[PDB]
């Protein structure tokens, strides 16, 4: 029913078990998953959040969880899939669990600039982002083909796809990411 669901990619796999659960680290008092998706829902009304662990902790906010499929293909790309197979609508706007500054005309300004590409993605001037991604339904089938096929590589699937950076240069620091604990703890 609305026009763009939110999507936040709070990682798979736990390919030794686990270790540390990035989205569930606490940045002032709030985990920094819950950071995204409050950013999120300023700008869009329906927020799901893609999850794999401890999703009990995750389902305590109110939100829909997702968890991945079987196949367990690898990287941000299979929670987009799994995310795609499991939501219905035309567009998902995608952010990784670990960039809580994001903006909140992050997804207007991702759609003002789409000019007909079914996929665009975040340039913050420095570097591409391309999990804080806006991307149409149309992508569904090639991301199954893509991952069915033992592919893995982000940036190279959104080029496959006809995708395109936007520029996002002058929102200074909102698409800073926190990769560790020891970045984490700079920001508070
Ligand atoms: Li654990």
């Amino acid at each position: 029913m609305t026009t763009i669901t939110g999507v936040v990619l709070a990682g798979g796999k736990a390919r030794r078990m686990g270790g540390v659960d990035k989205g569930l680290l606490e940045l002032n008092g709030k985990p920094l998953w819950q950071h995204v998706a409050d950013a999120l829902m300023t700008q869009l009304s329906h927020v799901v959040v893609n999850a794999n662990r401890h999703q009990e902790i995750y389902q305590a906010s109110g939100l829909k969880v997702i968890e991945d499929s079987l196949a367990d293909y690898p990287g941000p790309l299979a929670g987009m899939l799994s995310v795609m197979q499991q939501e219905a609508g035309e567009w998902f706007l995608f952010c990784p669990c670990d960039t809580p500054y994001i903006p909140p005309d992050l997804a207007a300004r991702l759609n003002h600039q789409r000019k007909d590409a079914p996929v665009v993605w975040v340039h913050d001037g420095e570097r591409d982002h391309p999990t804080i991604a806006l991307v149409n339904r149309a992508i569904e089938p090639l991301l199954l083909e893509y991952l069915q096929a033992g592919e893995r590589r982000v940036m190279v699937f959104m080029r496959l796809a006809g995708g395109h950076a936007v520029d996002f240069s002058d929102h200074k620091d909102a698409f800073v990411d926190v990769n560790t604990p020891e970045e984490l703890a700079r920001w508070q």
